[PDB]
């Protein structure tokens, strides 16, 4: 869908996660590269062992069901956020977020 409506969407995450170039760790971990990367393993981030163990491959359909609802997908995971329950959101974030390379680079 629309990447740049996901722009908006990714307002929320930003607080907490870096995208583009140069992004670095905070609260969460770099969103760069996201989708295809396994779980837990983005380097210089503290996860939690619900996260890290979860066994998890990010795919788009994995991605969509974890964002409605985070703590269902990964129990006593440290992302307290509620989730984006919006159909049309989710799909316009992940536009957004798959626009980008693991460098930080846009495709
Ligand atoms: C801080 C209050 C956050 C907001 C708002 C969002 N995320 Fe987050 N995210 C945060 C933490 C602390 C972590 C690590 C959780 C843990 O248990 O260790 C994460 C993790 C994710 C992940 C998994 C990353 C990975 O396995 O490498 C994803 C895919 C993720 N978060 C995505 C994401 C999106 C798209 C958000 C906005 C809708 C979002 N997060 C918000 C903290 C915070």
């Amino acid at each position: 869908q629309d990447a740049a409506s996901g722009e908006q969407v990714f307002k929320q995450c930003l607080v907490c996660h870096s995208i583009g170039p140069g992004a670095k760790n905070k609260v969460g971990p770099v969103l760069n590269g996201l989708f295809g990367r396994h779980s837990g393993t983005i380097e210089g981030f503290a996860y939690s062992d619900a996260n890290k163990n979860s066994g998890i491959t990010w795919t788009e359909e994995v991605f969509r069901e974890y964002i409605r609802d985070p703590k269902a997908k990964i129990p006593g995971t440290k992302m307290i956020f509620a989730g984006v329950k919006d159909e049309q959101k989710v799909s316009d974030l992940i536009a957004y977020i798959k626009q980008f390379n693991a460098d930080g680079s846009k495709k």
